RNA sequence: GAGCUGUACGUAAGCGUUGAUCCAGAGAUUUCCGAAUGGGGGAACCCACUAUCUUUAGUCGGAUAGUAUCCUUACGUGAAUACAUAGCGUGAGGAAGGCAGACCCAGGGAACUGAAACAUCUAAGUACCUGGAGGAAGAGAAAGAAAAAUCGAUUUCCUGAGUAGCGGCGAGCGAAACGGAAAGAGCCCAAACCAAGAAGCUUGCUUCUUGGGGUUGUAGGACACUCUAUACGGAGUUACAAAAGAAAGUUAUAAAUGAAGCGGUCUGGAAAGGCCCGCCAAAGACGGUAACAGCCCGGUAGUUGAAAUGGCUUUCCCUCCAGAGUGGAUCCUGAGUACGACGGAACACGUGAAAUUCCGUCGGAAUCCGGGAGGACCAUCUCCCAAGGCUAAAUACUCCCUAGUGACCGAUAGUGAACCAGUACCGUGAGGGAAAGGUGAAAAGCACCCCGGAAGGGGAGUGAAACAGUUCCUGAAACCGUGUGCCUACAAGUAGUUAGAGCCCGUUAAUGGGUGAUAGCGUGCCUUUUGUAGAAUGAACCGGCGAGUUACGAUUUGUUGCAAGGUUAA
RNA sequence: GGGUAGCGGAGAAAUUCCAAUCGAACUUGGAGAUAGCUGGUUCUCUCCGAAAUAGCUUUAGGGCUAGCCUCGAGGUAAAGA
RNA sequence: GGUUCGUGGUAGGAGAGCGUUCUAAGGGCGGUGAAGUCAGACCGGAAGGACUGGUGGAGCGCUUAGAAGUGAGAAUGCCGGUAUGAGUAGCGAAAGAAGGGUGAGAAUCCCUUCCACCGAAUAUCUAAGGUUUCCUGAGGAAGGCUCGUCCGCUCAGGGUUAGUCGGGACCUAAGCCGAGGCCGAUAGGCGUAGGCGAUGGACAACAGGUAGAGAUUCCUGUACCAGUGCUAAUUGUUUAAC
RNA sequence: UAGGAAGAGUAGUACUGCCCGUACCGCAAACCGACACAGGUAGAUGAGGAGAGAAUCCUAAGGUGAGCGAGAGAACUCUCGU
RNA sequence: ACUCGGUGAAAUUAUAGUACCUGUGAAGAUGCAGGUUACCCGCGACAGGACGGAAAGACCCCGUGGAGCUUUACUGCAACC
């Protein structure tokens, strides 16, 4: 997966096309990403002991990785990425010389 | 290089950039049963002995190591029996069992079937049982093939050829050499002779061990002399003798890097699709992504990379090495064998005119002035030296691993098994042996209200779709129902067809559709038969599955190429 | 609790019993044994269209040759009715 | 294109074609809805082919050739589903009645009283065999030939205590195995020493208590068998207690 | 008896004694019969009245009321009584 | 058995709106011809027909089918002399 927890994210396809976000959580056994505010659902939750009220909650589903594009830092646009080896582990670099 | 504690959701508790999970090489641990091996046993259990250590005040308990049988070989003991042998004990090596349902060598070895019956024959040295291996096995360096001339170990393929032959001369069985290819490789002993030991002393001999020599058919060798070489040179663990060690390179077992569109717009739940524009390409293989992607993702072409272990190839190291001529006086060249009689078998060859090879039982040679073969046998000629052994490649098969391929299947198909399948179930047992795939892109798997004990429903909500709600994509027919337009309670009916009023509709628009009072005619389908409505056979109904094919030969017709020529096989 | 096993065992004898099976058990293989016998064999139209006879047959409900059908090609002193 | 003669047909001969799956080339359509499926009064000489509308939700034709697992109404055909007989036969020896209780629901479950049946058994132990069927708290889809609030059914937790009982560490019978050994194409057969093998021989514990489930086992009281150490006397020591 | 022998028994005390089975059914709805099946299943105990008796009828201790019912009282079939 | 409440099969089955007489026919007809009868739908009973159901006749014949048995059938084998 060329995108980890914690990095910035464009979404290229989808119902939810255009928008950004910040990963929450990568599932590399699937090859799923969860992203704040992206592919929202309403769950139909029975009262428990969490939520004791029960009702629709709102919350965010997983989308597929490829339908996920890496901003570039500096500028702001999706972009592929590169490695390079800097110092003694390997960075990501841009298609725009960046990182 | 950022998540992880499997399938498997889940809660709980935790670990990770001081680099976890994961992937590859090398190690450590490895309960009990099973060849099972200390004894026993009804599988995974029971009971020990001998030494050392250990806890208790001691019995009781614990840990560690050894203890099966047979073969070979050393040492010690040691009976009838005097020496001695058998036996007994100790030590050191080896074996035992499995399987890949394949391939191949040996021992033993059927029947159904065909001959239109059957016994010789065939099926067939097949199926099967037993033993032995190997990655291949078997065969293999002429006592050969052949003929007016020659070849030069074996194996496999194409031809020879369905020829020569065998055959109750029936059904059938059926070669080989020459010729063309793949692959190619040659060697080691026994015996004369020499040197040393001990022994029977078969007593001045022989007879065993050890080492050297030497292995062939124009005969060779021993024996004698002329020459050189004792490492000058040569060879090697695939035969030719055998065991180790390094250096380099390559390869197999994890991986790294890797170009170009978030292009605009339309439909849409979602774009990879349509239309209009760009680019990359040694990369337009494949798969995934919310519909069909070279430019979104894993990747692909190309270029790189191995700490560790294995394979392979060279080099070093190491080891080991005599080969030519001439005379050949004298000696050696595989004995209870080669052959022969009798009884069988294998050879394409069934006792036949029966050569060749092998087994059981009897008899039984020559040995270089010698011996065998050339399909009974004799003479001549030609070829060749048996009764010892070893040897790679070309060939056969696939339980497996890696990379791919298909005018191969697509859930009654394809493996018996696409799913916890040799399972469930059946049998005392050996053994027999199933059924069973699909929600959705994403669980967003229906909060909340109402009827009910619940199941199950009606709303609401999610979703593009709920007539996708947990056999959940599609959802045919048999079969079971609800509503209705036309007909039906005086009628004798293989249920229809032709004529036809009345009533009800309105089409792929044409001398249309539905139902039908009444009238004429009319004894189902198949199979098998001289002949069936048949009281002759089969079918409850619906669905799926279910029967002239392929290989190699023969013959005849059609088409195409060449034509007194045509055509290649491996 | 044990012994006898199928070319075999046991039988006060009946062809009697050997796992609901016995004039010769059950299982797997040779094996898709063989069947001159019965059953079955799947789309359509066009043209032609029989035989149920002779001889031989271990033959008689099977076969072979001839007779009858069909397709193609030939030659005439035209031979058929 | 014309003239003449023809066109019933079983076994059977000859010819021309339709349709199915796959491959190759050309050319296409399809989320503005593909294959499949359902309904129609359309077209062709037949096998057959279109068009329109509903359902479906992602693949499929056309042209010319090629290759076949190539077309089913019958095989007492194989597998699956569903009918008719039909609300029919049966519901597997037997005596029940009422009153309370529980519950959504009671002929069928619980309690009480009366009645009835077995009683050399339909009673009490205990081997074989079964293998959790035992007990408690919940449950009512399927099983129970009806019903069920119940159960030998479903779910979750529990429950089996030995020096003396039965069996091993004790013994042997029939039989089985068997070092060496004898015999035999291989495989193996037989058999000596030795050993396994109860259905038999020998061997030390009795009486009560136990309100969810064990009792010669746990607990209480009183015992026995084999062995060990610690104390106290006794005796014996190599013509030699034991 | 052959053998082994310098320790031996006696009395009192305290301690040691391993493995396997143990639940429940067991003439039965839990075993063998495909079934919650009118069949089959070794052994010990097995009371009273009358009686020779483990026969026979009625009962004790103990155990059961049998896993479809109610209501009518036809033909016919089965098992019984005159 | 019969009526009522619960539960609920099976063999069979080409489709059926499934009369009688005399005749015809593969010679014994619910289904063919000519006549004679007969309004539609059931329940309890009886067995004359559907050459009724079950079991590819066991009697008879056939097959150049099998198996068990016999002997002075043919050819063999063990065993014994
Ligand atoms: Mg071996
Ligand atoms: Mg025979
Ligand atoms: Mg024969
Ligand atoms: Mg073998
Ligand atoms: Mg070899
Ligand atoms: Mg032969
Ligand atoms: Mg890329
Ligand atoms: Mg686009
Ligand atoms: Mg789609
Ligand atoms: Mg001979
Ligand atoms: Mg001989
Ligand atoms: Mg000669
Ligand atoms: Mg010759
Ligand atoms: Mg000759
Ligand atoms: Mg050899
Ligand atoms: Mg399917
Ligand atoms: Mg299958
Ligand atoms: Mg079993
Ligand atoms: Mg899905
Ligand atoms: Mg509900
Ligand atoms: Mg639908
Ligand atoms: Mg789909
Ligand atoms: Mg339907
Ligand atoms: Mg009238
Ligand atoms: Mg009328
Ligand atoms: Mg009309
Ligand atoms: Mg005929
Ligand atoms: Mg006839
Ligand atoms: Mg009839
Ligand atoms: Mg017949
Ligand atoms: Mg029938
Ligand atoms: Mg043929
Ligand atoms: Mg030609
Ligand atoms: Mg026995
Ligand atoms: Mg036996
Ligand atoms: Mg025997
Ligand atoms: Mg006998
Ligand atoms: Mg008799
Ligand atoms: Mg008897
Ligand atoms: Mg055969
Ligand atoms: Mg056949
Ligand atoms: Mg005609
Ligand atoms: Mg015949
Ligand atoms: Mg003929
Ligand atoms: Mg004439
Ligand atoms: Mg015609
Ligand atoms: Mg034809
Ligand atoms: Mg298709
Ligand atoms: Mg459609
Ligand atoms: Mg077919
Ligand atoms: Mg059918
Ligand atoms: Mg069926
Ligand atoms: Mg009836
Ligand atoms: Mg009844
Ligand atoms: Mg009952
Ligand atoms: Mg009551
Ligand atoms: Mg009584
Ligand atoms: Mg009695
Ligand atoms: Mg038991
Ligand atoms: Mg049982
Ligand atoms: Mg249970
Ligand atoms: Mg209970
Ligand atoms: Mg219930
Ligand atoms: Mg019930
Ligand atoms: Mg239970
Ligand atoms: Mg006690
Ligand atoms: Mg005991
Ligand atoms: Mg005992
Ligand atoms: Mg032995
Ligand atoms: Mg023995
Ligand atoms: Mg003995
Ligand atoms: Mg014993
Ligand atoms: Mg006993
Ligand atoms: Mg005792
Ligand atoms: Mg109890
Ligand atoms: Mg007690
Ligand atoms: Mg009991
Ligand atoms: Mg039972
Ligand atoms: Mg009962
Ligand atoms: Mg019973
Ligand atoms: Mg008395
Ligand atoms: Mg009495
Ligand atoms: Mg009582
Ligand atoms: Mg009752
Ligand atoms: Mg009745
Ligand atoms: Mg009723
Ligand atoms: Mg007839
Ligand atoms: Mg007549
Ligand atoms: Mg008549
Ligand atoms: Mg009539
Ligand atoms: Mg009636
Ligand atoms: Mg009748
Ligand atoms: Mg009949
Ligand atoms: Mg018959
Ligand atoms: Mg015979």
């Amino acid at each position: 997966m060329h995108v980890k927890k914690g990095d910035k994210v464009k979404v290229i396809t989808g119902k939810d096309k255009g928008k950004s976000g910040k990963v929450l959580a990568a599932f590399p056994k699937k090859d799923r990403v969860l992203i704040e505010g992206i592919n929202m659902v309403k769950k139909h939750t029975k009262p428990s002991n969490i939520n004791p009220q029960g009702g629709i909650l709102n919350v965010e589903a997983p989308i597929h990785v490829s339908n996920v594009m890496l901003i570039d830092p500096k500028t702001g646009e999706p972009t592929r990425v590169g490695y390079e080896v800097k110092g003694d582990k390997k960075v990501r670099v841009a298609k725009k010389s960046g990182e």
